[PDB]
């Protein structure tokens, strides 16, 4: 059985970054199961993370807690980010996470990078900013970056976009199976 | 007017910091700039690594501390702006980013800023113009042509001293803006 | 009197960069009217500059046309910038003119830049391409960027949006006007 | 069948350091796809030796003889390699109105190396902020292992350094490139 990590970055209740997270986890799940397989998701949501984050920046060191997440990040088998749109660019909080992983901590990792806000005015979030924060990981982050303006869920396009995550989910997926 | 005031922000997490030391060389040449034009300039000086609290606090809530209310005050105040950040991954720092997405949507509009960067070589230059620059846009501010990256391998000797005359340039781009206003 | 220089990158007849860059240029013209002066508005069509362009690539000189293209471009007060957007970004033709211009070409030219496609999906080919071309030439370019999405035309943002234009053209006319 | 390795320069100077940089790409690839047991065939196109057949295309919607067997032969290779000089801090003008020139899905899927030269490296970032979001777009997979060539840092321990991201590149691609049915 392979292992999805999933990180969400969102502050509200309910969050819509963790909606797109797990409308892509989920659908990465029935795609790793279409490739006959078992898929584990655990979801990290920062916002639970914002006093151990705090702690590894005013510190060295970091907390048991912060400590067993990214050990688990580094060896699940994908990974799925996610963040929402604050002054037209990725979360301070969520490039803290970031910041704090090793060098080494996603090398080789595939990744679905995703985003999401009111319009899509700042889709291109994804390729200037996302992609080229895990491509200096050496992440290997699927073609398709999944960004969901919720202006535009529902008829033609909702379908269209449900249909592009399942593009990303399919990537993803099959860069998994094909781990040994 | 009656002595412009410029503020620093400074991301910097090492004592000594090197995002500090070039904030600083920032700062005391924008001081010198201004006053060649004649006037008086007061500087504020912002370490994030000394605002975790209040700014970790301004995320699980949506209030700041009087400290932090002083500070954002004084910063949308200003004639002029520094805003230095070390290179974490290959752009500016997570905390140095919470700091902006923390400010009101105008905070900074209209506002005279250098932007600058430091680290060990310069193969990162461009998170000046890729990073920092389309978020000083986005919030409106006007930024000068001339960012300031440090690389501290390159420091002394034929390229160190081309480098502090380029500090000047963005100071005196810098100085303009500031004197100007009315 | 003032010079406002214009390059226009657009291929098609009719041209919506052209369409743009006229609506901002007399914008630019009445704005520096209200500050008391007159705009002398010389608009460049790259598409009528095709063998030139193709030759100060195979070639290190220039030809006259080019040359005193050039010449006019560096000496103008103010400037506009537009292009389609071909491959989410801007076009070759248009970063070709540019390549060819020498070091020193824009250095301090007010500038305003701005971008036409249908939807407005690829607007931060402003800050992410244009900005960083024009802020590389030492030029200095106006906070608002105008990113005319042709689908978004009329009504409540249509109204927005001819402000913007205004917003833009107020604020390359005030550094126009103050260059003595 | 052999595989295929297409190959793009955007160099004008002869000799042209784009074009050594993409040669030790393409034959770094040649031997990381001779070490998977296959032969790869390599085809570099230089673009300052096509630009009217660019212009044209442009203008026109019209392929010369020599563009058209470029363009297929692109598309129905293995594996992409890139390299640009940089001008005005990002990719060359000739370099964009190439890929302005191909059809939406010339690339889609294409395992790819984007490269790009210099004299020092304070431009780097040009890979992962114009390159990569080009080929991104066109939805070809661009190998993690970016190569920018900073010639003032060859030889010595930094190029000894160098020459081994070129290798790992050149693996990543391979790899992508042998196990296409």
């Amino acid at each position: 059985m392979r292992t999805l990590a999933v990180i969400s970055a969102g502050l509200s209740t309910p969050s819509s970054t963790r909606q797109i997270a797990d409308s892509i986890s989920e659908a990465v799940t029935a795609a790793v199961s279409a490739r006959g397989e078992a898929l584990s998701v655990s979801t990290i949501e920062l916002s639970e993370l914002i006093p151990d984050l705090m702690t590894a920046m005013t510190t060295r060191v970091h907390t048991t807690k912060l400590e067993e997440i990214t050990s688990a990040l580094s060896a699940s088998d994908g990974l799925v980010v996610a963040t929402p749109v604050f002054k037209a660019s990725y979360t301070g909080l969520f490039k803290m996470f970031f910041d704090i992983l090793d060098t080494d901590a996603l090398t080789g990792m595939p990744t679905i990078i995703a985003a999401t806000a009111g319009s899509a005015r700042h889709s291109l979030v994804l390729d200037y900013a996302l992609r080229p924060l895990l491509s200096y990981m050496r992440a290997v982050v699927v073609p398709t970056g999944v960004f969901a303006a919720t202006e535009d869920f529902g008829g033609p396009e909702g379908a269209e976009f449900n249909k592009r995550i399942a593009r990303a989910a399919g990537e993803l997926a099959s860069l998994i199976v094909e781990e040994s």
